[PDB]
């Protein structure tokens, strides 16, 4: 299975950006299976 | 400021993510 | 709404930020 | 040299998100040379 590895991330706004972005790409995991 | 983290799922994944985050550090560090 | 373009440097930067676009475009189709 | 391609963008944010995101990367493009 896949590793999961962790990002320091500065600012909010690109937190909430890049987790946006991981969000979306789980989505599409999730429907790959 | 306190950073935030993020747990991302892969490694190639990982990779791109933190290149663009890096990337963005490194033109905020460039605009002074 | 019209949409925007992006010109992107590189075949594999441009694939990673496609697959970016096209999932962000998945997630608002998902929720509704 | 580079290929350049173009990528449709649905949504005013979504565009400035990446295309910060792709100023930066080509910052970096810079730094190499």
């Amino acid at each position: 299975g896949s590793e999961y590895f962790t990002l320091q991330i500065r600012g909010r706004e690109r937190f909430e950006m890049l987790r946006e972005i991981n969000e979306a790409l789980e989505l599409k995991d999730a429907m790959a299976g």
